[PDB]
């Protein structure tokens, strides 16, 4: 019993963080078999930041400027290259605790535990979701740039986000690990516009799946809704519209507790409409989004 | 800017993991050098719960009857002693990945990483705080028990806590590493009373100070307040009574905001008095107590 918003074990990862130096500017990379990733705004000063021509930044640049540092060792850097908004330097070792892992592209909605580092040092881990408009609302510092999110499936990290910037409204934009940027963003500094974010749906309903499996069912009513019912109610409030799809995924939340999707959905309806009324769920005094219905069932069932 | 519930990276403690099996029952260890540490509630069967006389339990156990296994490999059991409700199993091998540690009673009120584990093997990192009444309000199942609680202070894991307990309303209740409980707690079968359990004043105080510093300032008014007039609210307000200690160590938050500890007391008033009126504070919607100064001023600033 219990739910709490809680991360993948960071060890595999901090494994593969190291210091990438260039210049003056010092951020944080991965050290993948014998390939270091890092953002490529590691090759720019202050000045640069401001309109970068990457291209020509990096070409002022060899592979001895790359100063690559693994806890306390330095690693000799023999090939770099620019893949979209990441640098891959090739360095001479294969990073002895690279863990399995794969690339993955996250869809929006969709969870991820973050590494938060500091010139190549964990620092902490948390849980978060990739919002609806590609923004992530992490917990980053000068100098975090690198630090990645990831999911673990058994003994394989999936690596999905790469930190890069902080936008003029505090929350952060990022790659994934082929340095695409997730969202309209680019690594430059000037004023970018996150859109508008919706609340994710689909994990507020596993949520509530959640909170009656752990005890708290004061929300559960005697009232049912249709999804074209439910979506109008969803329209108002900024929730992205449900469809058949995340029905399909509420399932094993569905069969578990016995209480049909769309009636779960008239229980989020009641509460849209009426707010908590003072009371809490789950010890949340809002409807928390952070959690697919995914990791409801992971943690509800303990999988290591 | 942004602030996250941040654990500590679990990587430290994850390498001291083990699954110790007694007969039928299997849960937990922590291996620390040559010793694994785990609840003694290992030795019990369903039955034995309800009123375990331990010292009878344990002598019907010899060392070849605790098996313990490290990720794949079993560990070689020479020795056997039971210290408070921890069971320690002296092994013929030293742990290669311990780390650098010390065992510490952390003090109510104070917040530690928990690394939920099952059959040996991590599932998930999330932080915590040990509740005034010494209850922590984890996510813990059948199997999760030995799973531990810990800080980290540059390279040295200060183990804190052992999962042993569930109660009947749905809290954790554990030990510190020397096998003595937080609290009144018995390990055994028997429904037991947490006491009432109060708001960490010092801790919501910190997080008002966070929420100044990452731009949510909603909340400050015009108004001050005296450490007896702000006890007043507080103690109708189930809130812990504010005491000097309490406002000197949150002394580094008021020099680096500028806002004193007293003024910071009186909004902290008002919004007892008023609540939100619908607005969030941090992303959240009610008073967060699960971070101390210490982990404002860590989190603010990007100690690694
Ligand atoms: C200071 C900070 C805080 C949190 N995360 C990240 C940062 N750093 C930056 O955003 C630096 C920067 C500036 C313009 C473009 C890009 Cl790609 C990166
Ligand atoms: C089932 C579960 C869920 C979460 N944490 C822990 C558990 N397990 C227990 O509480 C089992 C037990 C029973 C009586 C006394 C003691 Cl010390 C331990």
């Amino acid at each position: 019993s219990g739910f709490r918003k809680m991360a993948f074990p960071s060890g595999k990862v901090e494994g593969c963080m190291v210091q990438v130096t260039c210049g003056t500017t010092t951020l944080n990379g991965l050290w993948l078999d014998d390939v270091v990733y890092c953002p490529r705004h590691v090759i720019c000063t202050s000045e640069d930041m401001l309109n970068p021509n990457y291209e020509d930044l990096l070409i002022r640049k060899s592979n001895h400027n790359f100063l690559v540092q693994a806890g306390n060792v330095q690693l000799r850097v023999i090939g770099h290259s620019m893949q979209n908004c990441v640098l891959k330097l090739k360095v001479d070792t294969a990073n002895p605790k690279t863990p399995k892992y794969k690339f993955v592209r996250i869809q929006p909605g969709q969870t991820f535990s973050v590494l938060a580092c500091y010139n190549g040092s964990p620092s902490g881990v948390y849980q978060c979701a990739m919002r609806p408009n590609f923004t992530i609302k992490g917990s980053f510092l000068n100098g975090s740039c690198g630090s990645v999110g990831f999911n673990i499936d058994y003994d394989c990290v999936s690596f999905c986000y790469m930190h890069h910037m902080e936008l003029p409204t505090g929350v952060h934009a990022g790659t994934d690990l082929e340095g695409n940027f997730y969202g309209p963003f680019v690594d430059r500094q000037t004023a970018q516009a996150a859109g508008t974010d919706t609340t994710i749906t689909v994990n507020v309903l596993a949520w509530l799946y959640a909170a009656v499996i752990n005890g708290d069912r004061w929300f559960l009513n005697r009232f049912t809704t249709t999804l074209n019912d439910f979506n109008l109610v969803a329209m108002k409030y900024n929730y992205e519209p449900l469809t058949q799809d995340h029905v399909d995924i509420l399932g094993p939340l569905s069969a578990q507790t016995g209480i049909a999707v769309l009636d779960m959905c008239a229980s989020l309806k009641e509460l849209l409409q009426n707010g908590m009324n003072g009371r809490t769920i789950l010890g949340s005094a809002l409807l928390e989004d952070e959690f697919t219905p995914f990791d409801v069932v992971r943690q509800c069932s303990g999988v290591t």
